[PDB]
């Protein structure tokens, strides 16, 4: 039977490109989403029209809280309920906004919980449930960030979250290797910029990229995910592949 | 007059060595602690006997919660209320225990303790530190990281994530606070003082792995690096993390 | 027509797997070799049998010397002479032996072999590659996942491989505006040396988290292939470890 | 008796600050130099005037060649011959100039950039260690905070410095059992010459988060002194950046 993947925040942009390419490759997918219900359900309908009963949606807030463990356990469960298995987990869902150390109107506790939750704690709880329920080509891939060591100004909690994700990637690769589960990452630099991003705001970041002076397409990021879930990456674990067009190599 | 430092989890071991060496260099210290009240107060007594009105304690749980911002603000406030200033912050307090992904604390609690103490508390401490400064000294922060974060212990995933996060704060905060004159750096031990309840056989197993001396670092050795980072000899150093590991991270499996 | 690749030290083991997998995907290959002439020609014969006029050999010492630039120029030239083009360069050739700091080769020779093959040849090859330029041009450098946790007494090897990391980054940066991508593949324990004891091979194997076994040469070639493919067209400056978790294990 | 250090390229700028600062802490210094004879001798004079018989000069080209091993052995010998001991070695001498991949020859570009930044440091380390085979022995290597985000067209330089990182780790590992520590100090922008363009110097200074300015040579030397000091007795294989946050700034 066909394998199954969970992709978090999979309704739009890069998560969608991931889920669609996995689907194109023959996976059944669970499309996790948070606020993007229309796009999530429109996407699962598109994929089910191509192959009946191959896409399902699952809503969940991945903000850290007393209930996050249960939410993540449920996301994994949806995959098993629908498809009877879970072969792959893509941690793509991520909050990203500035959190100045020195003075949007959220509280710091809410900043902490949204940035560290989505980027690190949820990934960890998802990995925990993924692993527990494995009772093959099993693997996890985490959406990281090529610029963690040269981070954006005032994005300390985001950056802290992505660095945590790299440590989860290494820690989880180490511990789950004996269960046959590989754990790896893909680290974009500038990929899709918000549709909002005034077309010349984009170019300020686009002009910085040595390979092409353009952002990555979502499909280019997904290509790396697909490679890491594939049988061509069977020996690869604990690895994080940057797909940044050289941007992290560019000095100030 | 004399500058002041906040040292978290300062009641024993490495934190204590840091607070003692900073005191010996002329700092007034706030000795934060969580459960170690008798050691915290015994230490402040010793330092105030050496120089009156130079050491104060501050109890606070740094587990993550909706009140942790408030606790961290208070820690900083206790330094200003005692000493009228806060010149350095050492983020040393840290929970450390295994959190297996698979095969009595709840995971919510495992998360809140390991991520709180190792990362979120340091972030919040740093925010309160920075907000309380003026907008005229050698202001800096030092974070106690971990040399082994890229080759971590088996089943310590939450701890490791906390330390990696600390690394990212170090960088992020160095970048953001450099314009305020506030340097931010790290010291990354390997094996320093060891558990109370591990056998000499297991302590010897870790010791044998250290290329420089086949021995763990003394707490004073770690403190030496902190002192360097706070000193005027490191005034251009920010965003840097100094490993003090006797080569242990260079040893392959 | 078909693209062409240069693969250094391609006569056996990992370089052979790279050149065969490249050939299997439709590339014409230059099989560079140094001492392994019988295996080089035997491989080019096997590939030309499968597809006539698709494999050629090229002998060259990649020890550092004042003629090394010329050797590396010739390697690239062989590719253009045979196939009219050069689309891919795989820097696989490498010397590897201990060079203790507290000690039959002289140190001048240890330096020239370990630094030349693992770093300066690669640099010179990439220069020649670049100067000689629809397409998907890229370079893949064979690095080593253990550079930060190196073997005892292999300082010149390790320096070579760390230098290869730097070329990777520096070349990626500089050649990106010419459309040329530059990336690496960093094995841990892959094929073991035939002169190793089976007992000492097993000791390294038992260290690998993922399978307690060394990588096959094919498994390394897979990652090279990915990097040269159209699926990696935004990837440059990147080095992919293929080590089964070996570098994440503490002492 | 006072300890002795060798500092390479010590006639001017950062090497000079290192030597001066070591001298100020009670070391006898061997001031190595290449072309800067008048500054080397003028410095040794100043230091000897302060404390008689505590500074000596030693000329050597550190470009890679057949004779580099010998030259590096002599540099170490000059310290033993003058002072009867050698306790620290600072590898500061370095060539730095562009080497585009697309008036010197490439063979000479290779020998100067890789020799000064890497191979000489290795050979010095080898001689240092062999001559040893209370006491605080260490080596400190001048690295470069920007090796992972290198300057455009400085391939060979960057390869050199990455190599130096590798030697640092490899030597730390191998020499730790002899009690010899090996560490590095990684500047970002420190002294920029007043001959370099005010616009281009301003671009660089404006990029530094901490102060919008270059490090003084003395600030770099401070980090060297820390690492040689008894306050760094457990530190080995570590490289300390002294870059004012410059390497944390994205493009
Ligand atoms: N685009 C880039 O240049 C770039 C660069 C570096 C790294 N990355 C990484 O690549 C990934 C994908 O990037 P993207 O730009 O496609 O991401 P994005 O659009 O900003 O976010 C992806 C998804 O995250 C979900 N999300 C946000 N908050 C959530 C919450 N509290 N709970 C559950 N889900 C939540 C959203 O779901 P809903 O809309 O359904 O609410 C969203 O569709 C992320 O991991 C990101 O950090 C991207
Ligand atoms: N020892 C080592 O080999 C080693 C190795 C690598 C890195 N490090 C790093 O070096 C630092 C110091 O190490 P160490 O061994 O001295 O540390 P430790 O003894 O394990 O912990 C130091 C203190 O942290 C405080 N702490 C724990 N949980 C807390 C909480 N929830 N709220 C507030 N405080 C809490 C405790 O204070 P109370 O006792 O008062 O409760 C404890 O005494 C740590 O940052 C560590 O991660 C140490
Ligand atoms: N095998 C591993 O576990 C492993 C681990 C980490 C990294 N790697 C890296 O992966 C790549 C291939 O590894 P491998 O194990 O296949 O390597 P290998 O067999 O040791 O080397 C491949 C070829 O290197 C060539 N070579 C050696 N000295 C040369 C010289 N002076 N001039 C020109 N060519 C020379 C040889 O060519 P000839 O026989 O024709 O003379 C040899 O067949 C290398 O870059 C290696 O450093 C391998
Ligand atoms: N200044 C900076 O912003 C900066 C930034 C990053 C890293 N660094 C690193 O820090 C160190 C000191 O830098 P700096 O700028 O003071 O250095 P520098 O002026 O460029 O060079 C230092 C000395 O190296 C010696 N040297 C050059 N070529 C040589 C050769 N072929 N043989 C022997 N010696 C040779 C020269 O000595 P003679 O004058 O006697 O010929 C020179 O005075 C270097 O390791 C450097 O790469 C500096
Ligand atoms: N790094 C990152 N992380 C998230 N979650 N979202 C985004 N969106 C980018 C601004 C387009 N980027
Ligand atoms: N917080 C922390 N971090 C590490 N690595 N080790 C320790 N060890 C102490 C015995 C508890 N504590
Ligand atoms: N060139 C190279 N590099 C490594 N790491 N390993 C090997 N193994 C070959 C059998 C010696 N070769
Ligand atoms: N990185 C480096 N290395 C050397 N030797 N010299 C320099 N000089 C810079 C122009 C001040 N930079």
């Amino acid at each position: 039977e066909a394998p199954a993947a969970v992709v978090t925040g999979a309704a739009k942009r890069i998560g969608r490109a991931i889920a669609v390419k996995l689907h194109q490759t023959g996976y059944r997918v669970v499309i996790h989403y948070h606020n993007s219900a229309e796009a999530a359900v429109s996407l699962a309908d598109e994929l089910n029209k191509e192959r009946s009963n191959t896409a399902v949606v699952c809503q969940a807030d991945l903000t850290n809280s007393n209930v996050l463990p249960a939410s993540c356990e449920e996301i994994i469960n949806s995959c098993f309920r629908a498809f009877g298995r879970c072969d792959v987990l893509v941690n793509n869902a991520s909050a990203f906004y500035p959190t100045p150390l020195v003075q949007n109107g959220k509280t710091v506790e809410t900043q902490v919980a949204e940035l560290i939750g989505t980027n690190a704690i949820a990934p960890f709880l998802l990995t925990m449930s993924f692993a527990q329920r494995q009772k093959s080509n099993l693997s996890i891939v985490n959406l990281c960030d090529a610029m963690v060591d040269q981070p954006c100004m005032a994005f300390s909690l985001y950056n802290m979250g992505k660095h945590a994700l790299v440590g989860l990637t290494q820690s989880a690769a180490l511990e789950l290797a004996p269960y046959g589960i590989r754990v790896n990452g893909v680290a974009p630099g500038v990929s899709l910029l918000p549709v909002a991003m005034g077309e010349e705001e984009k170019d300020k970041w686009r002009r910085k990229v040595p390979l092409g002076r353009r952002e990555a397409s979502a499909e280019q990021i997904a290509d790396a995910v697909i490679f890491l879930v594939s049988g061509s990456a069977q020996y690869i674990t604990g690895s994080i592949i940057k797909v940044d067009g050289g941007l992290s190599l560019v000095h100030a």
